[PDB]
């Protein structure tokens, strides 16, 4: 390795930050960036925006700070919790897992069903309303004091090295957050660089990303994860893979200016022998509204870290891909 | 609490001992029993037998030392492991979990399937042959060096306190092992007491439990776990429950001598105000062979610790039930 990002990745991935409660992650980001940013602000949606540099061109790098999890929606007479999903969490991934709550309380996920046929019927068509969380309470009253309705939880799973790979919860998108932090620590920007550590935008709600988080940027580059389809039988040509480098794309039907960002990233990677992969463009439909949506706003591209087991408690990345991503961005955004 | 068993329970439940590889558990048991046993032996099947006392009546206490897990059956060209179950492990409980191998190697369980319909089809009817384990290897050769075919793994999950409950892997039956160890540490036996820490007997193979592990005992008491059916909707009268005390039973159609052991345990519990529950008798069929099987061998009974989430990485017990079990046995087997 040529960066020293392990501890940053451990800290960010282990931090508590389900959608709606990301205070710890923002605080960690600001501590890591102390002395490396010229300023910051937090918008009314909870997006953290930082900046460094004074160059003519304004560039956003945007990674999501929120993670998948659960929210408590009911407490029963014996102290058991009902939950709903926060983000894309499959109930299959939650079965038998331990969940850590904001206040440090640990709970165990169980499933309803007594007989084999009951459990078989349930587990074969698993629904969140068949799950519950046991926090060791013996009554509604004990449980409501520890995890009242509206409490968030995340996986009780942290960071581990798995023969040269890194595994943790919340690679999506704490790994993107780590990339941006590392870029801010290392770069002497030729641009005015904005780092946005954003809350994800629920479908059906107004988000801030289209308006550039109020930053009048010339370019916006999302730093995300993409599924690494290099596991057994999910073996196709042109798949994203671990150790293939950052995955580069734009949206389908992107503007000339957005495509230029992609071409320029490709050129940097080629000139500096940085591994990279060409990802299929983000699908956005085929209608007239979708066409006009890409031709307004800020020219944009996406750079993604290949990740196995996305949305599990054991998301896996190759540290070389992360370092390559940092290197690519520093070369692109530097002198 | 009135015993100090937390550390013993943590140590035993965390120990590596899938069926076929229980060396660490036997070693821990012997270390804990140093100075409290008069002797021991290990039989050809791997059953560890210890003894203390010199009384006329010979009594076995028997708890299983093996835990559920996985065994590696194939290594593919990219380093991914195929597994089969050891013991009663559902593939649903393994999804996204981390597995710890004998040599300390950690792996992540994944499932085959790329599309939503593929994964939905797979996960709705989950089979072990759709799972794999990723140990971070990049080739068959790297993987075979870390986890060759025949390697065992267990849950990568250890002991935690959950508001006054204890949660770990392998309560089934490390909790029974802890009960027996604690009895040996505390008791002045009025009997010759044998502690058997047994390997489970595969259906279809000859085991040693029927012959009393070669001990010519007068009574044999299994110390096991039983499912605690006190979770949401699995709410029936007469259910075993946490904090209801040890669950007491014999086999269906038990002999007069076996039923006497049960009656005598009940009497002890009543005389000493120890909580207990009456569990439905062990089902053994209704035919002539089953009838004669209970009337030979050693008079036997079972004392069980109520446990939630059996066969998950988060098996849960109430420490009061464990202490009550120890207390009951010490009173029964003492002067």
């Amino acid at each position: 390795h040529h960066h020293h990002m392990k501890e940053l990745i451990r800290k960010l991935t282990e931090a508590f930050g389900p959608s709606g409660r990301e205070e710890e992650v923002r605080s960690i980001i600001l501590e890591e960036l102390e002395g490396h940013i010229d300023g910051h602000r937090i918008d009314g949606l909870g997006n953290l925006i930082v900046w460094k540099g004074s160059g003519e061109k304004k560039v956003i790098l945007d990674a999501h700070i929120d993670e998948i999890g659960v929210v408590v929606t009911n407490v029963d007479d014996k102290g058991f919790l009902t939950i709903e999903p926060v983000g894309g969490v499959s109930p299959y991934m939650l079965l038998g897992k331990r969940i850590r709550f904001e206040n440090g309380t640990i709970g165990v996920v169980g499933m309803e069903g007594e007989t084999t046929e009951e459990r078989q019927e349930n587990v074969r068509k698993l629904s969140f309303d068949k799950l519950f969380i046991d926090i060791g309470a013996n009554s509604r009253e004990e449980a409501q004091k520890m995890c009242p309705i509206g409490s968030f939880g995340v996986y009780d799973s942290g960071f581990v090295e798995v023969s040269g790979k890194y595994v943790s919860k919340a690679m999506d998108d704490r790994i993107g957050c780590a990339v941006i932090v590392e870029v801010f620590k290392r770069i002497k920007p030729a641009v005015t660089l904005y780092g946005v550590f954003s809350v994800q935008e629920e479908v059906g709600l107004v988000g801030a990303s289209v308006a550039g988080y109020g930053v009048p940027a010339d370019e916006a580059i999302a730093i995300d994860v993409t599924d690494s389809a290099d596991t057994p039988k999910a073996i196709k040509r042109h798949a994203m893979r671990l150790s293939g480098g950052p995955a580069l794309k734009v949206k389908d039907r992107a503007s000339i200016s957005s495509k230029r960002i992609l071409e320029n990233l490709i050129e940097i990677a080629e000139k500096f022998d940085i591994k990279y992969q060409m990802e299929v463009l983000t699908f956005g439909g085929t209608n007239a509204m979708g066409y006009q949506r890409t031709r307004e706003g800020i020219p944009s591209a996406t750079v993604s870290i290949p990740t196995r087991y996305v949305h599990s408690p054991s998301e896996m990345i190759a540290p070389d891909d992360v370092e390559a991503t940092v290197d690519l961005l520093i070369r692109y955004l530097g002198a």
